[PDB]
C-alpha cells in the first residue's frame, strides 16, 4: 500500500544509471529518507530486474547500524521505488577526493565498521559482493553504511582474483574487498588502478601492486594479509579485528 504521491520529493541527491536517488520526506510522517527510482525497462533491457528482487529480498533482512536501511519499496507502471535510509553527510568516495587521503585513524576505524558489519552479514550467511567507496555512505556522525544492495546466497578495480578469473568465490571475496579499501584509503587510490581495464585485469589476477613510502609496517602487513590470491590464506574478518594495526588506531569497538 505505497505510493508516489506519499512523498514530497525534494533535491536529487545523485543520478544513477537505472535511475536516480531524491532525498524525500514522507507526507504522513514527515519522515525524512532517501528514495530511489528505477525505470523497469531499463533493468529488464539489462536482465537484472530478477537480481534486483532478490537483494532488496536479502536486503530487508539486514539491521546494523553500517548497513544501510531499506524501509521498503513499490512500483508503478513503469519505475521502481526503494524508500532508503537517508544518509547525511555523502559518500566514502566524494570524502576521498576532498581529503586526498585518510589517515591511519579514520581508514582503521572504517575497516572496522565494515568488518563487522560484514562478519553480521557472515552470521546470517550473506556475503558482498564489489565494495566500492562509491556504495559507502555515512550516517549523521559520520558512521559508514554498506549502501549497495546485493548480497549472495563495469570497472575492474575491486574484483578479487577468483571472481575475474572464473573462479569458485566464498565470502573471502569480502576479504579482498577489505583489503583493497583499506589502501585505497590510505593511499587515495585502489592498488591495481590502471589506464585500461586490460592492465587493470592483469594486476588483479597477479595481485601486483606497490605500497607508496609512507605506509606503515602495520598497515602493509594488514593489507598484504588480505589481498591474497588464494581466498583461503585470507584471514576471518574475526582476526581483522584484532589486527595489532586496527586495534592501535581504530575508534570503534570491535564487532558485538
Ligand atoms: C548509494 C545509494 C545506494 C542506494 N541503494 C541502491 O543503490 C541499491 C540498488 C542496487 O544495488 C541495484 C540497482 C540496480 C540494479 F540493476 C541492481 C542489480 F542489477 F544488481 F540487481 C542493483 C540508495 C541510495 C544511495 C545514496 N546515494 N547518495 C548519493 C547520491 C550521495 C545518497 N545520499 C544520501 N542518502 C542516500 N541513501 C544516498
Ligand atoms: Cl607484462
Ligand atoms: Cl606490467
Ligand atoms: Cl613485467
Amino acid at each position: 500500500q505505497w505510493a508516489l504521491e506519499d512523498f514530497e520529493i525534494g533535491r536529487p541527491l545523485g543520478k544513477g544509471k537505472f535511475g536516480n536517488v531524491y532525498l524525500a520526506r514522507e507526507k504522513q510522517s514527515k519522515f525524512i529518507l532517501a528514495l530511489k527510482v528505477l525505470f523497469k525497462a531499463q533493468l529488464e533491457k539489462a536482465g537484472v530486474e530478477h537480481q534486483l528482487r532478490r537483494e532488496v529480498e536479502i536486503q530487508s533482512h539486514l539491521r546494523h547500524p553500517n548497513i544501510l536501511r531499506l524501509y521498503g519499496y513499490f512500483h508503478d507502471a513503469t519505475r521502481v521505488y526503494l524508500i532508503c535510509e537517508y544518509a547525511p553527510l555523502g559518500t566514502v568516495y566524494r570524502e576521498l577526493q576532498k581529503l586526498s587521503k585518510f589517515d591511519e585513524q579514520r581508514t582503521a576505524t572504517y575497516i572496522t565498521e565494515l568488518a563487522n558489519a560484514l562478519s553480521y552479514c557472515h552470521s546470517k550467511r550473506v556475503i558482498h559482493r564489489d565494495i566500492k567507496p562509491e556504495n559507502l555512505l555515512l550516517g549523521s556522525a559520520g558512521e559508514l553504511k554498506i549502501a549497495d544492495f546485493g548480497w549472495s546466497v563495469g570497472t575492474l578495480d575491486y574484483l578479487p582474483p577468483e571472481m575475474i578469473e572464473g573462479r569458485m568465490h566464498d565470502e573471502k571475496v569480502d576479504l579482498w574487498s577489505l583489503g583493497v579499501l583499506c589502501y585505497e584509503f590510505l593511499v587515495g587510490k585502489p592498488p591495481f588502478e590502471a589506464n585500461t581495464y586490460q592492465e587493470t585485469y592483469k594486476r588483479i589476477s597477479r595481485v601486483e601492486f606497490t605500497f607508496p613510502d609512507f605506509v606503515t609496517e602495520g598497515a602493509r602487513d594488514l593489507i598484504s594479509r588480505l589481498l591474497k590470491h588464494n581466498p583461503s590464506q585470507r584471514p576471518m574478518l574475526r582476526e581483522v579485528l584484532e589486527h595489532p594495526w586496527i586495534t592501535a588506531n581504530s575508534s570503534k569497538p570491535s564487532n558485538a
